[PDB]
């Protein structure tokens, strides 16, 4: 019964049949004969996961064995809120298997955390780490800053002129003109002290400002955008080069992130007992700081590393980040860690652990965050979406609870490190 | 219903009866109150996804929201390949949507790139770099190195005994035992020359070797522990204070990864016609070249940044890593890029560009690889597992595949900030 | 004689300008006299310089080793107790000039000190091209010196609340009255802070006038924390410099946030004076500097070290001019960028930024009159009535501009081959 | 000839658009030109210049000579180093610093004395070329690191000088560019220039191999020389040296007014953590910078290589019996150093080159005398580190 494309076509600019009065084959046949582009079936046909199965099979005959993606599952995925939001030129969806570590005794509360991983015992090791902080009479933490970034690039004419540019965003007046710009963009919209920085006729500013409970970037960029327009009302000689100046910085390592912090800012700390750290840890204090100095400090040290003085930090950050819908790629920024550890208590036994991540950046609301199953482990945490009583509570929790968590995985790993094997 | 935990305990170590035997909540009353531990649930359980449903409602509980993990889906995935292996205290997974950018024209072969992420815009952008360079004659890579490390650190007495240890190491001598004995643990275990760092009495050891197509920590720690051991024979006074001294460096940020590579070292290249830069791009040469400079040299440059001369070599590393069952942590370090543009051609109009990245840490077998959806889009590059003619090309071919993606993304993101929106 | 000079010593009118070298040398070595008495007890400077000497040559392989030391006719009055302990002489730089340097509608002559040859001439070539091209301009986009001490607090939950109190208003008013109350030019700025745990990093930055700045702001820093301790006892002051400033060490936190006077110098070079001053061109020039200074400096993975030889010509200055030459770590910290310009791109436009340049015309080395006679060469010696650190903010523009001049001469060189 | 002229008028042949027979004439002459110019010409009185032997200087150490800058010069010491002790001359104008040293030296004596080891010694350059294409980049890469490419290359360094003996090449690529690091020892000299004419010619070899090649610039700064680089860091260039001393508990009491407990507490907070929350490359330790500059500008060196010579890792642990003495190391990867060449052609450099016994070149064995001033350097900033940490401990 296949129809010859000329009959398929009138079907399909038939605006009471269309697609759906096609079969898959039919449509194949269409695409191989150049009456549809490829990429337009979204469009054209009706339901979302026969778009994903036409785009698939089409696909298929491409590749050198017709049957690789025999075991990439697509069936039955809530693709309505991933189309055009999400992701494109959808295929599928990847399983991550999520782990829980906990609870996390954390600022007197519990959490159950969620970790996506396929890194062998790295949730048992974390869960250990838990372990021995929760029987040590638990983590506090507080967030010490907050505010996504953006760090455009504008050109001047000469580097005379980027200075005024520059002495201008200092003035308590030019400021609050570009403050109000910004702030106008949206309800959580903020703009905190500007940072700027010359490169001859170039100026980088870097635009910071709490986003509520979401990560930030898209509020932010509007914000900037509308801030650029005011200034360049001020300076009709400046050159919008890129809305991103790689001053921010998003997803690169950057010292400014690490010295400045992007996002949210935590610190979290921890005294285990010696009892504890011998039958949870299998160690001693004192091998713990020992292997902690010359690991995390000397060690990151003689590797000319910015801000990786910690041992696996970037592990728990992108377990959590892939569970609770967050950006994977900001683990890079993200995962900035140094971790401490000194002797505590009478005859220095006690461990005295500290982690401080200055660039975690989050959120609750936006992205992944949309989808349901990253939303269930959100709600896990009880962080899910927007706080409306105490915005930003949400976000700043999970930065926290992240903080919290990389504390018990450097708990474990070091510990496991001290002993040996 | 439920009957005494005692007569529970009978049932389960039945040999010809067990949990089978036992109701979910009778699992459950024995959990509570002790008997069981909850990840030995699996070693115990009749069926691995039974396992995870009476961890679930465990879980459940224990949470201050009962229905949160409801669209946290778990029934009917593969688990037998996980337990043990990828992951502990199992709940679920988490689906990540899975987007095609293609076809890459690579080397004079074609390629569809399977991309896992929640970011829109990124799979489509990523495609039309693609179809910029697909216009232009394709890509050009070369793999530059390639060797997995693991960067211990080890303490003398003194100075004068770690730098006699490094004179040591650096003779022919020296040498060849170590390697004798590091070589003798694995068939592809071939050490490299060692990288070697004092610091007073603490010394640092780099080694160094391919590893077929697994990424290849665990196999480069189990030579690097049998070295360290021989070296203790030659230095009886040596005290190894940690497998990894963070001088590898493994997920942190690391100038020397940068400088000396980790894993595989690549570069990508392609020239794109004037022609396709105004019709696909929207923008031209002369405007990439300026936004390239001021952006990915001048800018990450004014940021501090070591490594990160690029737009977002990370959205593409994290997204192919997602997909293919690699550990995404390493992002961290495998993001490390500098993009490069200048004019080219007979009339000076045509785009040059290239992507070099220094320490792409990747594998097709073993850790996530071993999974059959993430071999499935491994099965797409045609990279999945090892291979027997020629060990290693497919983990290379998979580098220098990731590499030409990171080049597409570079070109489309970058058009689209020189078009100014 | 031994016990006759002794006599000598004593008699408070007398001295030991009654006796000679050989005398005092044999009371000190049979152990009648201390050897570190001689400081108190000799009146006149260039003879304590002396006897050190010829002390310290018996105790050397080589007694001889000194003999071409210079020691004699320096003014020493303004070295001891100041600038130098323990001295035995003075060691001459040589000092060549490059210029005129055409700078913000003057022309200086810059002075040099080294002994890398061809140092001035290839710097002096540089002025010349920037002469015969219409001039350079520069702007001082930042001025404060800093330093930044380490706290403790019992925990990291206190440390937190330190920071948040110093980021209050009425917390920043109560630290800067403190800090300010300690010096004229002591205006403490915005506070940076960093916590490490249980550990606060707090970077104060202030002006100081002309000076350089470091003992001011360290005296305005002390008193500031000690208002701090009386909010928060539990503070523990770990150590007044935590390396947070950063002072003599490389750091970015210098090359974001500045140090000292950020400063930008920039200039066209017309086509024809790069081909017959330089000996390249525009488009060779602009190759060099982005594959060398910017891809280059990257793939050596540089932190601020974005330039050809800016340390050359701060150095320089900074030893003839009576800086403090190991400022030199930071204050070299410097980007040229280079770019086509003009009607058909021909023209090459250049700027040098350096935003941690760690000045001053008045305290320390400046004090001494050898280094003043360099500092009024350039007309910036000594503290500004009219205008305070006008003179070292002159002085900082001088040295980005002198940086540029220097980057195009030898930038042109390796462009050439 | 000129001397049968006056002052003023060979001033005057000068100034109408149309030599000297003695140097400090030659000299008095450009000051008097120079004077000329400047808004007070009288500034240069108190600038010396009389009766310093020019002969070694002109064409060679500087140009444009209007005179020269005392730098006061104090001593530390005695410095007790590998069993011998050594009086540390520093130049600087900076008030306490050699006090300080000073003080640091003498805790060292009372503790038996320092040790050092040269781990690693070769200077460097770093050019850049470029290729029509990445993939010819990387071609060259290949040939570079066989053994017969290596080898051939090694024959044209090796040509040009006496010294010139290449180790181990590094290599980067970015693109079509690549970096290649060339290493020697240079005998006693520091060895810029030895390194840069072997550079040229191994380049120029290579340039056969591949017509295609273009010679971007002889320094594409992957040397690093004079910029903070962490290729240095981790590398190394001129000397590596790594130095060691404990102090006794009685001795870290007494003469340092603090304890090993305290002095450990910061080092590890200031030295470590602090250069970390900063983003510091090779900064961490406290002052190193001053002793290197120091001894750098007093003993005829670069001081510019300041910038690269003071990177330092300053450790502190505790140690013996009941855990109350002080271990202290430094260490000193990137040490830029030489006692023959240079400032250290001059007399009064040579002089303070003469009190350490490193003047010129080791005749017995070619670059020992350049080795022993990279460890006396290392040393004494050590006893430096440990003065002023004790201070800001106390
Ligand atoms: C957390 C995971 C699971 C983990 C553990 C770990 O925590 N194990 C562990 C403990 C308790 C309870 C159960 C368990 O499985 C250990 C380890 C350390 C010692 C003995 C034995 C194992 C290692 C390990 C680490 C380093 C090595 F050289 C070899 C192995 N890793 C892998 C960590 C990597 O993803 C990052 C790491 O490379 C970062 C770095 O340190 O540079
Ligand atoms: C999702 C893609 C990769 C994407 C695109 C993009 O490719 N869009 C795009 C494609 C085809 C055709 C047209 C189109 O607009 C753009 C973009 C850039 C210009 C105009 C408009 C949008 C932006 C975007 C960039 C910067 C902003 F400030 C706001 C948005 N992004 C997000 C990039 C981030 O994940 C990393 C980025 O933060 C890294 C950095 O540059 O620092
Ligand atoms: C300014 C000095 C005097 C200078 C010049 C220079 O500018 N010469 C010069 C010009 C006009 C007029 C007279 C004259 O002597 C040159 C040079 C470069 C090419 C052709 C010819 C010379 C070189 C030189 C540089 C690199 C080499 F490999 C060999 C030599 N140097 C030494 C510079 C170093 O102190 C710093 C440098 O190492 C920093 C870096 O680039 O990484
Ligand atoms: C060695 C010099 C002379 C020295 C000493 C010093 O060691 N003093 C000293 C010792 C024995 C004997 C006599 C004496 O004068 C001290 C100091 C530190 C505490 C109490 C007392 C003094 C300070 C000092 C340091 C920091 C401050 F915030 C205020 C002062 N400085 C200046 C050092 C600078 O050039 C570099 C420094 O900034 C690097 C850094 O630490 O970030």
């Amino acid at each position: 019964e296949p129809r010859p494309n000329e009959e398929c076509l009138q079907i399909l600019g038939n605006a009471e049949k269309g697609a759906k009065f096609l079969s898959d084959a039919e449509i194949i046949q269409l695409v191989n004969a150049k009456h549809i582009p490829a990429y337009k079936l979204e469009t054209l046909i009706e339901t979302h996961e026969r778009g994903v199965s036409i785009r698939r099979q089409l696909l298929s005959k491409k590749l050198s064995e017709p049957s690789s993606l025999q075991y990439l599952p697509y069936r039955d995925y809530n693709y309505s809120l991933v189309m055009g939001a999400c992701c494109e030129n959808v295929i599928g969806y990847m399983p991550i298997p999520v782990g829980v570590a906990g609870p996390l005794c954390l600022d007197e509360k519990e959490f159950q955390v969620p970790m996506a991983t396929t890194e062998g015992c790295l949730v048992a090791s974390t869960n250990r780490g838990c372990r021995a902080i929760g029987l040590g009479g638990g983590a506090s933490s507080r967030v010490l800053a907050d505010g996504m970034t953006r760090g455009p690039v504008v050109r001047l004419p000469r580097a005379c002129d980027s200075a005024e540019v520059k002495a201008w965003l200092e003035t308590s007046e030019g400021f609050a003109v570009i403050k109000e710009a910004f702030d106008s963009t949206s309800r959580f919209a903020r703009l905190q002290k500007l940072h700027t920085s010359i490169a001859g006729r170039n100026l980088y500013i870097r635009f910071q400002s709490r986003s509520g409970d979401a990560m930030g970037m898209n509020m932010i960029s509007k914000g900037t955008e509308k801030a650029l327009s005011k200034l360049h009302e001020y300076f009709p000689e400046m050159q919008i080069l890129a809305v991103s100046g790689n001053y921010c910085t998003d997803k690169k390592p950057a010292a400014i992130n690490w010295i400045e912090g992007r996002g949210k800012s935590v610190v979290c700390e921890a005294v285990i007992p010696a009892k504890v750290v011998r039958e949870v840890l299998k160690t001693t204090t004192e091998a713990m700081i020992e292997v902690n100095i010359n690991k995390n400090l000397v060690g990151s040290a003689m590797a000319g590393s910015i801000g990786g003085y910690n041992a696996h930090a970037a592990n728990i950050v992108t377990a959590i980040y892939i569970a609770c819908g967050q950006d994977a790629a900001q683990n890079v920024g993200s995962s900035n860690c140094i971790t401490l550890m000194e002797a505590s208590g009478p005859t220095n036994e006690d461990l005295y652990i500290s982690c401080t991540m200055p660039s975690i950046e989050i959120g609750t609301v936006g992205g992944g965050t949309n989808l349901l199953p990253q939303q269930a482990c959100l709600q896990m945490l009880g962080v899910q979406g927007a706080c409306k009583d105490n915005p930003g509570e949400n976000a700043r929790q999970l930065a926290r609870i992240v903080c919290g968590t990389v504390m018990a995985g450097e708990l474990s790993l070091m510990a496991a490190l001290a002993a040996g094997h």
